[PDB]
């Protein structure tokens, strides 16, 4: 809609207060004109029709419980936009400043969030397994990174390529969580998963085996569930990414950590320059080694650490 750019205030899913960019035209709308072609947040009104109605508010204050998922969907889309622009010089998910659209209150008791090819969709959860999923910055950034992957490498969502696709989304989801300094960790979804249970998450990048996911190629899942294990076998790549950043000794292989910024630069370059739709784990290793070589030199510590990390998880 056309109107005046304003700044409102509200509270997110976890009760935290934050400022959000709105647009004023009789009502205040969740329309952020300051980022690319805009960030737009919609109310799906517990239906499955998309996108729903552009979110309208009478007073530019978003403190009602019904508002909370919209506040966070809107705000964390903005943070994700800022991460890709300021850190990687990428303008929105398509690199051409496409508008980011999100719908909240999708369906009823819906325990999921997804990028559907043109927009973000957030369930409210059932209040036991999940609370509204836009409350997790790593979830928001994980799903938006699927859009980045679709517009670059085109990794297919099954078998090893699909596990790489998932891991890429976990890696950048976590780097956005650190970038925002929002209670950062190497877990996925901890802020919105099982509100009754402290200290758990959907999966761990630092210790995938904590939840039974593999942390070595010899332990990879080879069945047909989960599109061939895309959310299971991602643990192998997630552990490698954790080792590249933080270092450690894993199955007897010592890895010298090089930090989060260089992890992001290496994987972003691998994704945008070298990966293809059917890349497997071995080709990811080659792409990461080449990317580190491009950026830091063939004899650099950065290249050595990438090699060490993939050796540690058994990917040659
Ligand atoms: O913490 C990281 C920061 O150091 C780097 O600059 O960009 C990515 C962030 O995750
Ligand atoms: O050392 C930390 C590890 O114990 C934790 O699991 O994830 C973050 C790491 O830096
Ligand atoms: O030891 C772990 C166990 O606690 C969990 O239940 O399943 C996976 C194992 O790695
Ligand atoms: O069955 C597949 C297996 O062969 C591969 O190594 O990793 C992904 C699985 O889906
Ligand atoms: O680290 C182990 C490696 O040494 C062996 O060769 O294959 C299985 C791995 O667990
Ligand atoms: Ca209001
Ligand atoms: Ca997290
Ligand atoms: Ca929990
Ligand atoms: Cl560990
Ligand atoms: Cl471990
Ligand atoms: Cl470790
Ligand atoms: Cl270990
Ligand atoms: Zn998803
Ligand atoms: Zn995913
Ligand atoms: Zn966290
Ligand atoms: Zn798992
Ligand atoms: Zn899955
Ligand atoms: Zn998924
Ligand atoms: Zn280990
Ligand atoms: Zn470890």
């Amino acid at each position: 809609i056309t109107g005046t750019s304003t700044v409102g205030v509200g509270r997110g899913v976890l009760g935290d207060q934050k400022n959000i960019n709105t647009t004023y035209s009789t009502y205040y709308y969740l329309q952020d004109n300051t980022r690319g072609n805009g960030i737009f947040t919609y109310d799906a009104k517990y239906r499955t029709t998309l996108p729903g109605s552009l979110w309208a508010d009478a007073d530019n204050q978003f403190f009602a419980s019904y508002d909370a998922p919209a506040v966070d969907a809107h705000y964390y889309a903005g943070v994700t936009y800022d991460y890709y622009k300021n850190v990687h010089n990428r303008l929105s998910y398509d690199g051409n400043n496409a508008a980011i659209r999100s719908s909240v209150h999708y369906s009823q008791g819906y325990n999921n969030a997804f990028w559907n090819g043109s927009q973000m969709v957030y369930g409210d959860g059932d209040g036991q397994t999940f609370i509204p999923l836009s409350g997790g910055i790593d979830v928001v950034a994980h799903e938006l990174t699927h859009a980045v992957t679709d517009y670059t490498a085109g990794l297919i969502y099954q078998n090893e390529s699909g596990a790489i696709n998932e891991a890429i989304s976990d890696i950048f989801g976590t780097l956005v969580e650190f970038y925002a300094n929002k209670n950062p960790d190497w877990e996925i979804g901890e802020d919105v998963y099982t509100p009754g249970i402290s200290g758990d998450s959907l999966r761990s990048m630092s210790d995938p085996a904590k939840y039974g996911d593999p942390d070595h190629y010899s332990k990879r899942y080879t069945g047909t569930q989960d599109n061939g294990g895309v959310h299971i076998n991602s643990g192998i790549i997630n552990k490698a990414a954790y080792l590249i950043s933080q270092g450690g000794t894993h199955y007897g292989v010592s890895v010298v950590g090089i930090g989060r910024d260089k992890l992001g630069k290496i994987f972003y370059r691998a994704l945008t320059q070298y990966l293809t739709p059917t890349s497997n784990f071995s080709q990811l290793r080659a792409a990461a080694v080449q990317s580190a070589t491009d950026l830091y030199g063939s004899t650099s510590q950065e290249v050595a650490s990438v090699k060490q990390a993939f050796d540690a998880v058994g990917v040659k």
